[PDB]
């Protein structure tokens, strides 16, 4: 669809059997989201923006859906304040920025 | 045009008479760029990101060139790790999210 700007652009999302609202977040490089325990392996790491830095869990190659588009990718899981869908799935399901 | 997501959606931004590198950031409520000299007054303000809050100079009502595209608009000014153009502007320069 066409998604305008005058609110949040948020979404709804499928990842690891669940359901959320996540950001279309171009600004983003990589996949947020907040705190899920799921399974598999997964790496430390800290991720940086305003205000300074929180850790974070990198889970590879996880399926997410998005408004019906299927993704699959890296995300963060950590104590983000909002889910945020970054460029590494937004290419995926072919995502463009218009103006 | 049309702004596919391979890469980071940076843009040539035009402010104060100076050209700088930006973001175009759906994720982003609000415009906030890298310490600089802006003419004007300014009011002190605080916003939340990813990591936590800053402190920021709040100048409104500032013209800024976005790829030609001129938008008048609030301009935050602190410590941000990446000059971000938010949707307060983007939406004044007519980008949507297409997919
Ligand atoms: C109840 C509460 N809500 C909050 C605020 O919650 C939010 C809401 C939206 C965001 C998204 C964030 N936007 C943002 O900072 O915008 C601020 C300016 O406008 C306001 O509007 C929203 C906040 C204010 C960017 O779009 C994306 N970022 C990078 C850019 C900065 C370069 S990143 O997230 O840092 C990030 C870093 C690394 C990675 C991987 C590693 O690549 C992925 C993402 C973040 C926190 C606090 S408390």
């Amino acid at each position: 669809p066409q998604i305008t700007l005058w609110k949040r652009p948020l979404v709804t999302i499928k990842i690891g059997g669940q359901l959320k609202e996540a950001l279309l977040d171009t600004g983003a490089d990589d996949t947020v989201l907040e705190e899920m325990n799921l399974p598999g392996r997964w790496k430390p790491k800290m991720i940086g923006g305003i205000g300074g830095f929180i850790k974070v869990r990198q889970y590879d190659q996880i399926l997410i859906e998005i408004c019906g588009h299927k993704a699959i990718g890296t995300v963060l899981v950590g104590p983000t304040p909002v889910n945020i869908i970054g460029r590494n799935l937004l290419t995926q399901i072919g995502c463009t920025l218009n103006f």
